[PDB]
Formats: structure tokens, sequence, C-alpha cells
């Protein structure tokens, strides 16, 4: 049994999407996977010697679960997962909804409404038009919005990633008060990934956190 | 700060070892890293759908820490680890000692005695001369002996992997009774890695566990 | 004298633009070059045997100048060209201006205003949100807007490409009336490139021209 | 319709030629294509900044048609072109005829007589045995002789390349007098290609023009 | 007849060997081929300018047959050679036998006994545990033992390599006295290969000959 | 001492040769090495199983010296060899002299006269214009003319290759009469190389020997 020949590592898309919807959805999925890969590489390189890891997960926390989560996002068998462009449950009618998870009956399926193809942004425009990591919402860009959808699936989240803290202040408090549940909080991982990508790639050496902190090379040792 | 050009992913060796000792220690370390990489790949491909994972870690356990540990072994900054061939603590004189960890004063240093160069075997001789995974000691080969030494280092183990169960039957009981602690047990990881390597590479489809179990393709779904 | 070593094929950007502006300007310039390369490949493969060429340039026109223009855009010495973000001529104050050519005193220089970083789209969103090649403006996307700016530079356009027809109907009439002058017309070239890219890549086999014409494989021979 | 998998970029040869004629004809065609490619690259790098372009095409002529002709020779669909080794019109009986074009009834076919396999040289012998570009005939080598045959075919010449000036002095006059017609003159392109190849590859920095001119690095700026 | 598509340069193994026997036999054969390749490269690089060649083959001997032997080992066609783990002659009961050549009736077949899978060592352990090239037997390692069995095969030895000198002193005397038969002597080639490999790879600059001779870079000129 | 970093495998040329002389001589030197490599590959693939080997070296002759001779030409240190275009010994004045060996005082040097640049042919014209291997002279082409010069050098020939037979009939008699000196005869090797190249590449399956022999696939077994 050569299981290396059936290994699917990309997110499948259903046939309910036409050409133009497919073109943008695939690009968004690729950008989300790229963000996850960069986060995993940063974690492997530094660990708890990084101020970002220290402030999002704890001062003396072990980095194995974070690496495992990001590596599961990057490479794993995505054969039961399907992304659809069809409103089967009749829920896109609500005001301000760009998609939803199908629920427990179909725990590996998710729906994308038409607002996503009008409001979501791409990674080349990060930290522009007044955007900051700590003051704006996390679903403005394709990558941070699809990372949130991934955590709800059964093959990726595995029924351990939940919503323990949502605001930036609550996330900072949970980092230092409860480090056991900080590594499985939904918003902490997204904040960490966005911050490290902005610091390493977009504006090298500065980032765009926007809360009054600046980190140098002496903070990494 | 380009930290991608400052990244060290191999285990350094001190100059106390001459050419002959270096030649064999390097090969042993490479074999240990290869075993860790294959274990990571098997975990990422299957998770809790494979019978080996179910029998060593639990029927419905999440595979994040297991991936993280082997990924830390494969890729991480080994800039503070050192392997020495010099008896700095006068402990190779004991009976049957092939090495020791230097302890809390030097948490990233290991010493190798002369017995290892005459007793340790190589991966091409697996499942031969009457060896079985479950009935023989885990330190007969270089890879399984060095995996156990990796778990004591501060940069790899991070003070969470310990000895909760050592015997095969105790490991089997821990897998089903206390699943939270059977992801940070030293012997469970080594048994899992040795069992999944021999089933996939050494004797494809059969393995050499030698306890009375046979698994087919229908058990992986 | 090895002139293959100091051969610059990309478009230089001045230091007046900060990191955020640079990130988007580079992507726009690369997309324009990619569009020109695809147009060149289509022209070389077919010539006057394709309906797009016949309806934009003439039924029996020779395809040499058309190939040469796109080849000059793709590969040539861009050593005297500079793109700036400073308003050195005090012209961005005008309503609806996204940039301007510096003129005959500085024939290889051009200025980009801030409206560009707010209204320009990317190639992954082509033929969406009601966009139509025949009915919309040619400067909605980054690539079509920068191709028009390329024709004004001294080293690319070489003082032969002008404005002979601007609307779609005028271009269509010029194709059949004056074939000698509809090979150095800016709008003709931009329309041709956008049409062939939309037909070949975005919606394979259909395109998004939106004028009531549909071409099959039998029209290419 | 994937037209990139149906693209033919080499010149086909009929089955009339035996094993020995094919071997030499293929090498001749390859050398002609290589010469065209080098001429295209020199034009793309320099334009009207090189003295060779200035002396063959005009002091301030635009380089788009010149690039397009050589690019058409290098890469284009050669699917209806055929080279034959069989006398079908009974014309090889003439004195000094090494081949001919089949005419308007068969606009994409050429015939090669037996003198070609006796009196044609290779690119490794350029500028030797007293040969000069200005004082010798242009059909002495395979590469310069097949380029002249390419201009007569319908899929490459496209009925725009003609004989307006044959001798070297008339070629030099046409460049300064009528630059509109000295871009579609058969002999100007061949002289240009041979001169730039000899200057760049055969004898770097000197060439073998044999006219009385010596160009330095300061002439290219 | 394209004979490049059916060219076999590896030694085939019969299906009478199970998985564990196959795994070790393949590694041994590969190591033997690697040793032969290194010997060929050393001979080509130096010839009679190296002290090892001088001391094993003669002070003024020509090096063509020595190169040809190792090249035949590395890259001749091996489609009629077979290695078997089946005792078809009842010769395993002889004390101390690890294998035997099948004889003149089957001149291209060899049998491997079970004693070989317990005693033979690997190239990573060369010059260790008190081993010296001059004083130990040549069949201690897989490569040296398997090289001696190739000289008996009809496709490799070709009925010209024999046993003229067996001990080290007789080999050293044959090198200086009878140079015409030193290039056809079985033990001389193995001694030469082991010496050059130990000097070049295992202990760079010193080797492990163990007879009191040390060579520097000035002896190679 | 890393001797793989200063390994020279091409034939050096002196500064006494101008640009055109260098251009022609380097190509001539490369063609001979290509021919030698093909001859070595044919010998390794077949040995005495091919009818070309049997007719030039003997029915049951071993093939190691032939392989070594061609391998020394293909890959070996050539740092003491030099080719010159200056007539230092005053010998480029006799009728029909295209070069000469400098003799025992300078045994690694060769002079090339001016007839070589006028008379020698290239491998693309093999078996044409009435050429046959057995009825024409050996030195008509660059490759066969330079293979004869290689055998006189001290670093390649090594004072064992001589002139024992010159005509085709004598060469054929020597193979069956005296097989020990046929493998070190200058003309036998060149005849064998030319024959196998013409049979394998120039006219696949037929060759151009021109003596009334035809070999099929059944002859190679
Ligand atoms: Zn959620
Ligand atoms: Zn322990
Ligand atoms: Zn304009
Ligand atoms: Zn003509
Ligand atoms: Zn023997
Ligand atoms: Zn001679």
């Amino acid at each position: 049994y050569d299981w290396r020949a059936d290994w699917v590592k990309g997110f499948p898309i259903d046939s309910s999407c036409n050409a133009t919807q497919y073109n943008q959805l695939s690009t968004g999925l690729q950008e989300a996977q790229l963000l996850a890969e960069h986060a995993r590489d940063h974690t492997l390189r530094f660990g708890s010697k990084s101020p970002f890891f220290r402030k999002y997960f704890g001062n003396e926390t072990a980095s194995a679960e974070v690496v495992g989560h990001f590596d599961n996002v990057v490479g794993a068998d995505k054969s039961s997962i399907l992304f659809l462009c069809d409103d089967l449950d009749d829920k896109c009618k609500n005001d301000g909804w760009a998609g939803y998870w199908r629920g427990s009956n179909h725990s590996d399926q998710t729906i994308i409404c038409d607002l996503s193809f009008v409001t979501r942004r791409y990674l080349t425009q990060l930290c522009s038009s007044g955007y900051t990591v700590s003051k704006s919402k996390t679903n403005i860009f394709w990558a941070g919005d699809l990372l949130h959808r991934f955590w709800h699936l059964k093959s990726i989240g595995q029924l351990v990633i939940e919503h323990y803290a949502d605001t930036y202040e609550e996330v900072l408090e949970l980092a230092q008060e409860n480090s056991t549940y900080a590594v499985r909080n939904s918003n902490s991982l997204i904040y960490y990934a966005l911050d490290v990508y902005a610091y390493d790639v977009t504006i090298p050496g500065e980032g765009c956190n926007g809360d009054g902190t600046s980190y140098k090379k002496s903070d990494f040792s």
C-alpha cells in the first residue's frame, strides 16, 4: 500500500462555483496556506525566544502544539473537505454574513456567500489604508478569514480549538493567566500569524501592530 | 534580520572525537533524524485512522503534539547542543553505561562512552537476528538509542517528556487509561516510530512487532 | 565587453516610495509584463489566422511590428526609466488624476498619485463584478493602466505610438480602414491584449468581451 | 483548446532526403536559427545605440519590425513549411543553382540541389581563409544562405520583404536615404546579422568586416 | 536497435532471498561498487605518480588494464549474473564457509550462506576496533569480500584474473619482480582499493595501512 | 589534499594560435573526445559479443585494455600537454605535412601546420562524398587525425601503443594471428572507433564500411 501516491494536500472546491468564483477562491486558499507555512517556520526557528510567541502564548511555554496545528494546516489529507458556492441551508440571506459552517451533520463542509468576493483583500495590500493588527478585525483579508474557517473542520480542528477569548485585551490576559488554553484559542493563533508575517515580510524589522511596541534584534536572544 | 541564513538543523559534534568516532556518530545521528522524519510523515498522512496511532496514543486522540515533537527533532536550531567523547564526569566506569546526560548544570550536553561504538546497530539490519519491536530493548539500534537521548535536552524535550511507563504492557495500558500523558511519554514515541518504520519500509505490509497482530489495508479506514 | 551581465529587464522604482507603496507597485509592474508576454506568445503562435488579430489589426496584415512592441515591453534595457511617488510637478491636485508623464524634458520619468493605490484591481479579478472588455475602461486594472504609461516612454514607444482612435467603435473602424496606422495605436494594442488574455486564461474558450460574438476552434483555421 | 501542445518551432524535412543529406541539412537549419536568435538579442539589448544598427537601418530608426522579423524566424508555427531533396520542377540542371523556391502555386516549399552539400561552410570557420563580410557573397555559409530562403516563404516573409538593394554600397545608401524600406530589404538584415555575430562571438571586439572601421566600447553609448 | 534502453548496470538478486536478506545484500553490493568507482577515479587522476600504484603494481607500469577492470565492475552489462540464497550444492555444512562460486557449469552464479549476515561489516566502520589493511584479512568488510567474488564471474573476470600471490609480502614482491602479472592478481587490486579509500575518505591524509609508511603531498609529484 | 578541485580534463592550447585557429582547433579537439567516449560506451555495453570487436581484436579476447585506452582519452589529467601553432622545429615545409610530434626531448607537445585548417572535415559529414571507412584514409576527419596524435604523447600512450600494422588487410590478419599486440596497435583502435560510430549514429543499422558486410541484431548475441 503506497499511501504516498494518494496524498492530497490542497483544499478541494465543488463544481457549484463558476470560473470567476473559482479563480478567487483558489487564490485565497493558497494565501492562507502560505501564511500558515511562514508561521510554522518562524516558530521552529525561534520558539519562546521570540517576543511575539512570548506575548501571545506565555513566557515559558513549550512550542509543540502550535507547530502541530500549523503543520496540520499546511500538509494533511484534505480528502473529506469540500468548499461550496451553493446556499443549501438558506443562510446567506442574513445581513453581514460571508459564509458559515454546515454544522455537525456535515462537519467537513463550508459555504461561501457572495459578500466574500466583494470585501476580502489580498496579502500584497497588508498594513495599508490605515490597517493595524491589534485595532482592526481579523477577517478583512482572505488568509485570516479562511484560517478561522479551517479551525471549525473536523479533520483540522479535531474538536479542540474553541473561542475562549475574542478581544485583543482578553487574548493578552489569557496569554499570561491560562497558558494551557492559550495554545488552543482561535484568535491567538491568527493574531500571532498576522503579526509575524507583517514583521518578517511586509515591513521588515518594523511590522504594523500599532499598539506602541517596537522590537529589535536584541529581543530575540 | 535574515534568520534563514543563520539556521542550523544538524547536531554538532565536539572536537574531542577523532576521525573514527566522528564517522560513526554522524551516521547514527542522521539515522535518528530520518526515523523522526518518517514518523512525522506517517502521522500527518493518517492521524487517528491508523491502528498504530490508536494503539499507542488512544482511540480518539488529537495529533498535534505528536507531530510537533518529531518536527522539533527534524527541524530546529541546534546551536546550543553538543555531543562529547570526553569523560568529564568520571561515569563511563560503571557497568553497561554507554553514555549519560550531563544534568541541570549543562542541560544541552551529552557524553558518549566507548561501548556504543561496539554495541549499536544500523537501520539496514532491522527485524533480523531474532529482533522484535515489542520483545527487545529499544536501545539496540543507533536511532532508537539517540531518540531517547534527544528527549532529555532542554531545547528539544523542553522539560515535558518524562518516564511515566517503561514496559510494553504498561505502555499499552497508558494508551487507553491516561491519553493526556501518553503523548509526553518517552517510550511510547519510540515504540510508535520503530513500529511504523518497519511496517512501511523494512517488511512492507507485515512489520516485525511479534506480538500476534496483523493489519491490512482495511484497518486504515 | 560582456553586455549580457549588466542587462536590466525590470522597471526600476525610486526611493520616494515607502514599503507599502513599493509592495503594490512591484506587483502591478510584474502583472503588466506578464500580460505583454502572453500577448506576444499568442501573436507568434497564430498571426492573422486568429479572429482577434483580424478584427483588431486587419484581415491580411503582417504581424512583425505587433510582435516587436510586446517583445520590447518584455525584454529590453530599462536602465534609464524611473517611477517616482513624489509630486515634483504639482499635478496630483487635479480631480481624478492617478499619475502623469513628466514630458519632453524628462522623457523616461513618470509620477504615480495616491488614487492608484485605492482604485486599481488585480488580474485574479478579471471579468468579474460586471466588468466587460468592450464596455468598460481600459485603466480599471493595474496591467492595462501601466501598459498605457509604457507607450509614452522614449525607450519603449520610441515616438511612434500615438492616439488615433480612443473608443471601441473608432478602433473597429480603423482596423479595416487604415491598417498601417492601427499597429501603432495604443487602444488597439491594449484591447487586443486584454481580449486574448481573457479568452485564453480567465474563462478558457469563452472570454468576457460582451459584444455578442463567440469564437470556436473552427475559427482559428 | 491547448495550442501550446501543438506548437512546432523547427523546420520540417521531407522523406526524399536520405540519411546523409538529412544530417547536414538539419545542422544548417539549426545554425541559421541560432544566428537569428543572436541578432534578436543584440537588437533587444541596444537598439539605435549600436553603430551596426545605425549603419544598416538609419541613425534614429525604431527597432520593432527588425525584432519581429528575427523573432518570427526563431519561434513561430512552422507546420506548413517543407524542405525537399527531390527535383520536382527540373531546375537543378542550371549552372550554379543550389536550390530554388517553388513559386506562388506552392508558396511554402523549397528544393535543395546537390551543390549545397559540396559548397557550404559552417559557423566555426567564419572570418577564415580570407573571408570578409563586406567583400564576399552572403551565401557562402549555410546560415547566411538559408536566411535568404526563409524570406521567400509565405509564413515568414509574409509578402513584405523584397530586393531593393543588393550590393554593399547600395545597402549603405538605402539606410541613409530611405529608412522606411531598409527594414524589409533582404540583404540589409543578412549583413547586419553576420556583422554582429562576427563582432560578438567569432573575434570579440574586432570582427571581420574588412571595410576600414573599428568600433570601441565608447561607440555603444 | 537502441541498446541504451535495456542496459543493466546493477547486480540482480534471486527471489529465494527474503526481505531481511535482500536488504543487507543490496547494501553490500552497492558499497562494493562505490569502492570500485573510487579506485577508478584515483587511478585516472594519478596513474604511476601515486605511491600506492607504485607499491602495488610497479614503479614504471602503464595503467590501462587496471582502469578497465574497475570500469568493468562499475558499468558493464550484468543481465546474466545471479546471486542466490539457496544452498543447491550442499556446501554450507563446511565449517567457516560464507559462500562459493558455482563452478564452470554455471560460471555466472554465486551462493551466499547464512554466516555472511552475521560477520561482515560496513564501510562506515573502516579502520576501527584495531583493523589495519596490511595485517587483517580482506573479507572482513562487505566490499572487500564481494569484490573478490566478482573476479570469478565470467562476465567480469573474463578468465584472466587468478591467484598468483596471497599474502602481503608476496604481493609486495610480485609488484617489483613480475609486473606483467601484478595487474591480473586478485589480492593486489583489493589491497590497492582498500588503501586508497582509507587514505582519501576515512582518515584524510593518513590512512590506516599500519606498516610504518607515511605519505605526504610531495610523494604524489 | 583535495585533488578533485584541480583536475583538468580538456586539452590545453597555447597563445601562439590566433582567434580563428583557436576556434577551429578547439572544436576539432572536442570531436575526438566525443568519438572516444562513444567507443568506450559501446565496448562496455557489448564486449566480445559484438561483431565489430571480434573482427578487430579477436574472437575470444578480453576487453579491459581497450576500455582503459579510451577512458584515458576521455578523462585524465592533461595539465602537462600543450598544442602549438608555431613551427619551432622548422618542419611545416615538407609536402603534405599537417603536423608532427616534438620527439623525446618534449614528449607532451605537438605542432599543427596550416594544411590542417584547410583539409580536415567534421563529423556531420561522415560517410558522404564517397567516403568509406575501409577504403579511405584515417586522417581525413579531425577526430581520426587527432586520435592518432594522442597515442604518441607520454601521458596518454605511455610508450605501449605502436605501429604494428597499417593497411586494412594487415590489421584484419593481426586480429586473428597475434591478439596480444592487436589491442595496442594504433590503427586497429581508430578503425574500430570509426566503424562503431558510423554504425550507431551516422546511418543507424547500416554504417558505411564499404567492404560487403551487413550485421543485424542477431549478430550481437
Ligand atoms: Zn469560529
Ligand atoms: Zn531517560
Ligand atoms: Zn495617452
Ligand atoms: Zn531572393
Ligand atoms: Zn578466489
Ligand atoms: Zn604515428
